[PDB]
């Protein structure tokens, strides 16, 4: 043991005494084992110094037959001047170990008896030897340590994995997913005080190679190597090779104060010797090393703890996928590596970043952001160098040496690679090292390889791959390199077979990538390089690859796993983006989005944004200040943030799969205030960047305006950019010096100082202080509250009621535990204070922990799903201790007190589940799978796949997803949240933590003086609602498997996965689909319910019973109310029977099994909970005038007919029609009680009571904060459920209740109905029963036309090959909108006459479009669309503004003088005349003879779209002038056209009704809803994958035929078609049929319908097989042969 060894130490070795004690021998013990080659070594210094003499001594040290190559020569002179470096600062040591017994007689003091080493910083004493008057350190335990420094030096930031998201937020107090840009990165360089000396204590400890006591203080068995530790640093940050530096994010925050500082470690030369191997005094003094490469057949083992949790153990599930991964081989590509050392690290900068930077040509913010992203590059640079360094040394050919990594699990089940910089995390290293192989076979072009090898290409590139056909994408990938690209293939043509790079090489690669450059696209110019310039094309080798990416990933798996209910049609169409597809057999992504929809939930959440803040905007239409306050905030971002579909797509930034995109975010969790503060943030760096441009503009020009140099680009002339800079200026004084605030319900402007003023200074802008927070408040409730709306409409209302409880459960249950740690950490330090023993400074042992930690057990802090484990409390914090560990020998640097301890978890509960269970076991099944994909690379939802395959790989990639969609995140929390419950004790908590869990329990009303018996009721009530949610997820994945589905989540290339179900659901519609679904859900309740137990004509079909008018007039009688009310319903019958109002009830499978067969929608209300109540409700049909019942009894028919009448005459009222005086007053009362109904207190209320009022208001605010249902629609709806609150509440409020306010408005608005149902007449007196308990239960159902921005939205993105698919005019139709439909009134279109001066020019331009296109100019149906809307823009605005085409007239004067017939021939000495006539015809069209007065606006609106007539123009001279702009003449024509809309724009957004232009307006959008219409028609009549009119008409017929019903010869024809040989085809079709059989197939189905031959088929069976006969054929000949005929020629011609 230790007294054997060492024992002249200090002190007393003995375990109490009254002397001075020595605690190093008792809280350290002596391993049995050897873990260090220096514990029996006096001079450890001396030991390596001969271990490093050569590699014959190297070997025998460690003990091993072989030692790794590259311990050469030259390595070993590099090593002797660091071992001497070592040598000096082990002095240095010495020199602070004298002054310490001598300053302060600290020594002299320790010479009397003072128990100074139980000091704070006197921890270090305890190893101090003795020499009698002097003391100094034992040499060999100062030796060993230096070794643990300098092997830290070296690699203390390369070892440094990523750090956790949660660790991140809690040492800033904000979600890292919300910190800018640059920050985040800064955590590479700055680590904190106790990161930094946390690390250098790790490796002090192992390389003294002995063991901790479990039974000593905390204080002397982590604090004396900490203590230690924090000593090597000094004296090496003296040397600075670690830099100190300042946080700056919290310091500029408005609100938080919390300033951070960091530590940087600087870097050595990429040239170093010593970099090619790092790692000889680790491998060397240790047993088993740590720091190592894995080459050859070195496997690494399996860890058996989480990442930074060490309480939690791998499951073995888990063990098995992280076993598989570390097995597959890498090996490094030869030719990347060498074309990188060629271009150098400076010049891959300048390329990458924003070119060479200096601090005249920068602005002082944008400048600082840069320092993080050229910090990536450059360390990452240098470590692939350094690697490929060490694996050179081993093998002649580099291009052989297999190559392992490391893998662990992270805190949310993930697994991720070992080390800072690798190919999961670091782009650059991406493309040298990879574990993909394949061989191809290119000798043709024609090939299946080749359309594979083209498919890594194009994705590449930055193409859409996963949206268009194979054939499709072939078509714009060789445009690419036939075109911009030719000059950089070139170039890489001659690198390959010369070895040198032109000195010009950065400039060629900015022209050609353009923004497309990534480290990715350099890979693809090389490998199609080196295709060219090879012989032998039928054994190609390539790494290239193609990954295999999830479409919206994040909350589509959310939207599987936590939704409950019955489904919706809503749900069926919003997971189609996701890749579920409903009775869609073999179906992938690529067809769903070219003839179904290619809008993604990223952009139908945008969509739905622009439709709340258009209503939002209209109801301050008397306030005109706050509306211009709305159009600055659009305005600003229009000029700076086009879009703000952010996420993870930079260039120089680590890929660490954070969510950072707003829809993402919101669903998450994240505070209102954060999400405008990430906003904010996004404008400002682009605004910063532009202030970079003028710098640079103005050093090639002195003379330039300001204008000029930011808004050039974008300006058609010189007085245009002139404008562009006083609206901004404009805009932004606004924002910065005004604020919006709430007073009860509305927004009032107040003034908050002053904002920018008149002066840009580029290289000093700033915007900070007050400025910067009105910024964010401006935004926070004009921007952010419109967004969490929009999200809401997509995912569902379900979801996020599931959400919101299991954020309140987890954050309920961390507190707890959070408190119980605390309070008996405290009875603890109380019982040990008593022991003489123990001193204050020291803490608990170990064991003491241990045994606090397991006496929570009871409480079931972890969450287990059968394959994972999640502890989301734990972290490593230090508020619990509150106490200093240790501090250095100046008491300078002080090290606080951390401990492993339960923490709060905020807002974590909703990411931990999302990721762990959707998409970490999605990607842990897939390695462990029964036939996994081999040889690829996965990050965190991505795939890499080799080329040989990917049809294969990507089925079994989405099969794993299926099978991830089984799990039941709800139902693993529930199950730990009723363990919980079952032992905890609300009376014996803290007083802040009785009031952290109150502000989750409870409301604001209800929170201030809130009871420990109201805290647990609201906490256990939780716990049902959890049961529920619970339930209603399983039945739903268990009835989703017994139907047929297909899933193609992650796929690009088009290969989905089956689930084999057995019941058929196509030809459905999608509200049909929802009420097979609904069907099979009721079913499995009624199975589990009774498993715990053991007067009208009828319908045919069913047993539901209808009955008429002129029916239940005897049913006045039946009903034996009062005589006084009795005749009430003789005039409510008339009323009803005279708009033929018919009754139909049942019971609730009857009347569901009604709706099926007459396609009826049905608002059946019952719900899961309610089924356990057992009570069902019907509906109303307004749109027919039909009522649904079920199960009705007396007063049930009584109360609706009542109920019905009601209704009508609110419909009336609010759709401008007149109404009786009597009925007027009593809505308009009602009206006015409303306003007041929605601002009273319910604190004082009765607790079932205010349930009641919650549900009531959700309801009502919804109808009336809607923008795309009709105003008129929706004002009816809002009233209707007012009714229906009050008269449900009517008997519980009567009686036990006080007289509140609520209490009273539940009184008056009994009686204001009262007035409106029996009008001026007399009524019953005031108390007495209406109809014997009145109520109002069914729902109504009623309908209005959509608005036009509804359906012009739709079809922006439309593309296809038969319907159009040019890029440029997509992103122009975008603009349009912004500009345009965007502003237009909400309310639906009319159709009116509308004579007037406008319409007269809409009506012109319309001929005009169309004669342009009879007269040589042919377009397709997307061009035609995006043609006629924006000359329609252009149109009016002329017609107004008589001086708006001014400018268009120079353009267009000046291209006539360069214009000539032979620029529209193709051919231009062709002999067939009709050649010459179409181009004839072209040119008289834009000469306007054609034509023969609105010619100006369409001429430059067909400027902007013809694609054939911009490469004419481009081309002719530019004017003299105009040649300061510096642009072609194309594009300052699409300049000019913006000029003209933009002010058309602020036409449109201010007083319309006032300037006299309302009706003007409505003429424009009348002409935008009929184009929109139109390619809504021409779109879906080409659904088809060939695009054919023919054969989208025979799919439909087909599918209507099987509705209605309710092999061999296939293949003899295929072979005709698949003819190879010339001799055979060269004698007709006719001879190849009579010998090929075929026809005696054919005989036997005419025979049987002529009637030759007796069967029993009937009519539908046989028809379905004459016509499955032409489509093989046309499928054969018209698609299959032209290939063949292809296939012959080596070429594409």
């Amino acid at each position: 043991g230790i007294d054997a060894v060492y024992p002249s130490l200090v002190g007393t070795a003995d375990s109490k005494a009254e002397g001075i004690k020595n605690y190093f021998k008792l809280s350290f013990t002596l391993p049995e084992e050897q873990k260090s080659r220096t514990v029996g070594s006096e001079a450890p210094l001396k030991d390596v110094a001969q271990a490093l003499s050569s590699r014959a001594r190297y070997e025998l040290f460690t003990e091993k037959e072989t030692a790794n190559p590259a311990f050469n020569g030259e390595v070993i002179k590099r090593y002797k001047e660091l071992m001497e470096h070592g040598e000096g600062i082990a002095d240095i040591l010495r020199s602070r170990l004298a002054k310490f017994l001598n300053t302060k007689d600290v020594g002299k003091r320790f010479a009397q008896g003072t128990e100074a080493n139980r000091w704070v910083g006197g921890k270090l004493l305890n190893i101090v030897e003795q020499d009698g008057d002097t003391f100094k350190y034992n040499e060999q335990l100062l030796q060993t340590a230096v070794l643990a420094g300098l092997q830290w030096r070296l690699t203390a930031t390369s070892n440094t994995a990523i750090k956790d998201a949660k660790d991140v937020a809690a040492i800033t107090g904000i979600d890292q997913a919300l910190l800018p840009e640059g920050l985040v990165e800064q955590f590479d360089t700055g680590m904190t005080l106790t990161e930094a000396v946390s690390s250098l204590a790790q490796k002090i400890e192992s390389y003294w190679g002995l063991s901790r006591n479990p039974n000593a203080p905390l204080g002397y068995t982590k604090g004396i190597p900490t203590a230690m530790a924090a000593e090597i640093l000094a004296a090496f940050v003296e040397s600075t090779d670690v830099v100190e530096n300042i946080v700056d994010m919290s310091e500029i925050d408005p609100d938080n104060k919390k300033t951070i500082g960091l530590y940087t470690i600087t870097e050595l030369d990429s040239f170093d010797p010593i970099n090619s191997f790092p790692t000889a005094i680790e491998e060397a003094v240790l047993v088993n090393p740590t720091e190592k490469m894995f080459f050859g057949d070195d496997i690494p083992p399996v860890a058996n703890t989480q990442l930074r949790n060490p309480a939690v153990r791998n499951t073995p599930e888990q063990k098995a996928a992280l076993k598989a991964e570390q097995a597959t081989e890498f090996y490094v590509h030869t030719p990347m590596v060498q074309f990188y050392e060629t271009l150098g690290k400076d010049r891959i900068l300048e390329l990458m970043g924003a070119g060479t930077l200096n601090k005249e040509l920068l602005n002082d913010n944008h400048a600082k952001s840069l320092e993080g992203k050229n910090r990536s590059v450059e360390d990452s640079y240098n470590q692939l160098f350094s690697v490929i360094e060490q694996v050179r040394a081993q093998s002649e050919d580099i291009s052989t040496v297999p190559i392992h990594y490391a893998y662990n699990m992270t805190r949310v089940g993930r697994m991720q690679m070992l080390g800072k910089y690798n190919p999961q995390s670091a782009k650059l290293v991406r493309e040298a090292i990879l574990p993909t192989k394949a061989t191809l076979d290119l000798s043709n072009q024609n090939n299946e390889d080749f359309s594979a090898f083209q498919l890594g290409l194009a994705q590449a590139l930055d193409i859409k791959v996963h949206t268009m056909t194979r054939e499709v994408m072939s078509d714009e990938l060789t445009k690419l390199l036939e075109g911009n690209l030719k000059p950089a293939i070139d170039m890489m043509v001659e690198f390959n077979t010369t070895g040198s790079l032109p000195e010009n090489a950065v400039d060629v690669l900015n022209t050609a990538l353009g923004d497309r450059k990534s480290f990715v696209a350099l890979m693809a110019l090389m490998e199609y390089s080196r295709y060219l310039v090879a012989e032998d094309k039928s054994a190609f080798v390539t790494p290239l690859y193609v990954e295999a990416d999830g479409v919206t990933n994040g909350p589509i798996n959310a939207m599987m796993l936590m939704t409950g209910g019955l489904f919706t049609p809503d749900w069926i169409r919003n997971i189609a983006k996701g890749g579920l597809f409903i009775g869609s057999p073999n179906k992938t992504m690529n067809e769903h989005r070219s003839t179904a929809d290619n809008n993604d939930l990223y952009q139908a959440s945008t969509n739905a944004l622009m439709e709340s803040l258009g209503k939002l905007r209209s109801n301050y239409a008397s306030n005109m200040p706050i509306q211009s306050q709305i159009d600055s905030l659009l305005s600003l971002m229009d000029l700076f943030l086009p879009d703000i579909n952010l996420g993870e797509n930079g260039a120089l930034e680590l890929k660490r799969g954070i969510a950072k995109n707003p829809l993402t975010i919101t669903i998450y969790g994240s505070g209102a205030r954060g999400i405008a503060g990430k906003l904010v943030s996004s404008v400002t760096d682009a605004i910063y960047e532009r202030m970079s441009d003028v710098l640079k503009a103005r050093a090639k020009d002195p003379n330039i305006s300001a204008a000029m140099a930011m808004f050039g680009k974008q300006a058609a002339s010189e007085a245009h950019a002139e404008e562009l800079l006083a609206r901004f200026l404009k805009d932004m004084e606004t924002l910065t010096s005004t604020v919006p605030v709430k007073r009860k319900g509305v927004l009032e402007l107040q003034s908050t100082g002053t904002g920018a003023k008149g002066k840009i200074n580029p290289k000093t802008y700033t915007i900070k202080g007050e400025q910067l927070k009105a910024l964010q408040e401006n935004m926070l409730h004009f921007f952010v509250e419109p967004l969490r709306n929009g999200i809401t409409q997509t995912v569902g209302e379900s979801l996020v009621y599931s959400t919101e409880q299991l954020q309140k459960a987890t954050q309920i249950q961390s507190v707890v535990l959070e408190d119980m740690f605390k309070q008996r950490v405290q009875e603890k330090l109380a019982e040990k204070a008593k022991d003489p023993t123990w001193k204050k400074g020291d803490f608990l042992t170990q064991k003491e922990l241990n045994d606090i930690q397991a006496s929570l057990n009871n409480l079931a802090p972890m969450i287990e799903t059968g394959s994972q484990t999640f502890y989301i409390a734990g972290s490593e914090n230090a508020e619990v201790a509150n106490q200093v560990l240790a501090t250095n020998l100046d008491d300078r640097m002080r090290v606080p007190m951390s401990i492993y301890a339960p923490a709060q978890a905020g807002v974590a509960g909703i990411p931990f589940m999302t990721i762990g269970t959707g998409d970490g076991m999605m990607m842990q099944t897939l390695s462990t799978m029964k036939g996994a994909p081999k040889n690829t690379l996965k990050i965190f939802d991505g795939m890499n796949i080799g080329l040989n395959d990917i049809t294969d790989a990507s089925r079994k990639a989405n099969e794993a997803v299926y099978t991830s969609w089984q799990g039941n995140p709800i139902k693993n929390v529930y199950e730990s949240y009723a363990k919980f419950m079952k032992n905890v004790d609300f009376s014996k908590l803290s007083p802040e933590a009785l009031e952290a869990i109150g502000k989750s329990a409870l409301e604001y009303d209800q929170r201030e003086n809130a009871t420990v018996d109201d805290i647990a009721n609201a906490a256990s009530l939780i716990e049902r609602n959890l049961r529920n949610i619970a339930l209603g997820v399983d039945i739903r994945h268990k009835v989703l498997d017994k139907v047929n589905l297909s899933i193609d989540q992650m796929a690009a290339v088009g290969a989905p996965y089956q689930n084999n179900g057995k019941i058929d659901l196509s030809n459905m519609t999608p509200e049909q689909q929802a009420d097979e679904l609904n069907k099979l859900f009721r079913e499995e309740l009624e199975a589990r319910k009774q498993k715990v137990a053991k007067v009208g004509r009828e319908h045919k079909a069913s047993g539901v019973r209808i009955l008429s008018a002129t029916a239940i007039r005897n049913l006045a009688k039946i009903s034996n109310l009062p005589s006084t009310q009795a005749a009430t319903l003789a005039e409510i019958q008339k009323s009803l029977a005279a708009k033929d109002y018919k009754i139909i009830y049942g019971t609730p499978t009857q009347v569901a099994e009604y709706a099926r067969q007459k396609n009826v929608t049905e608002l059946t209300s019952q719900e899961m909970e309610e089924a356990q109540a057992g009570n069902i409700y019907g509906w109303t049909n307004f749109d027919d005038k039909t009522i649904y019942l079920v199960s009705p009894s007396m007063e049930t028919l009584i109360h609706e007919l009542v109920h019905a009448s009601t209704f009508e005459e609110v419909y009336s009222f609010y759709q401008g029609n007149e109404v009786s005086p009597t009925s007027k007053q009593a809505i308009e009362n009602l009206e006015g009680l409303m306003e007041q109904f929605r601002s009273l207190d319910i604190s004082k209320d009765s607790p079932e009571m205010r349930e009641a009022y919650a549900d009531a208001i959700a309801t009502i605010e919804g109808h009336l904060s809607n923008g795309f249902v009709d105003p008129a629609i929706s004002k009816a709806a809002a009233l209707n459920e007012f009714m229906a609150w009050g008269l449900a509440n009517r008997a519980l409020a009567a009686k036990q209740k006080r007289t509140s306010s609520l209490v009273q408005m539940v009184k008056d608005v009994y009686q204001a109905i009262k007035k409106l149902i029996w009008g001026r007449k007399q009524a019953p007196a005031l108390g007495e029963d209406m109809f014997s308990n009145l109520l109002f239960n069914s729902a109504i159902l009623m309908r209005s036309q959509p608005t036009t921005q509804a359906v012009a939205k739709d079809g922006t993105l439309f593309h296809s090959k038969a319907y159009g698919n040019n890029e440029r005019l997509s992103q122009l139709n975008q603009t349009f909108d912004k500009l345009v439909t965007d502003y237009l009134r909400t309310d639906p279109v009319t159709e009116v006459e509308r004579r007037g001066n406008v319409a007269n020019a809409l009506m012109s331009a319309t001929r005009l479009v169309r004669d342009v296109q009879s007269h040589g100019f042919n377009m397709t149906a997307q061009e035609q669309s995006v043609f006629q809307m924006v000359t329609a823009a252009l149109a009016t605005e002329a017609a107004i503004d008589p001086h708006a085409m001014a400018r268009a007239q120079e353009l267009y004067t000046h291209v006539m003088k360069h214009l000539t017939v032979e620029h529209f021939m193709a051919d231009p000495d062709s002999t067939n005349p009709a050649d010459r006539y179409y181009a004839q015809q072209k040119y008289d069209t834009i000469s306007g003879a054609n034509l023969v007065t609105s010619l100006l606006p369409t001429f430059l609106g067909l400027a902007m779209v013809n694609e054939e007539l911009r490469s004419i123009i481009k081309e002719m001279p530019v004017p003299k002038a105009d040649k300061k702009l510096g642009n072609d003449i194309d594009t300052l024509l699409t300049n000019a056209g913006t000029q003209v809309m933009e002010s058309l724009n602020r036409r449109m957004a201010g007083d319309q009704k006032a300037t006299n232009v309302q009706d003007s307006i409505d003429a424009l959008s009348e002409t935008i809803m009929a184009a929109a219409l139109k390619r809504e028609s021409f779109y879906d009549a080409v659904a088809t994958p060939t695009g054919n009119f023919i054969d989208r008409a025979n799919q439909y017929v087909t599918d209507s035929i099987e509705r209605l019903s309710e092999a061999h010869l296939a293949k003899l024809t295929a072979a005709i078609a698949s003819e190879k040989q010339g001799e055979i085809v060269a004698q007709g079709v006719m001879t190849a049929m009579n010998q090929g059989k075929v026809w005696q197939p054919f005989h036997d189905l005419v025979n049987d319908i002529v009637g030759r031959t007796k069967t029993n088929a009937n009519v539908y069976d046989l028809i379905k097989l004459v016509k499955s006969q032409i489509s093989q054929d046309r499928q054969q000949f018209r698609e299959h042969l032209p290939t063949v005929i292809a296939g012959k020629f080596s070429r594409k011609l």
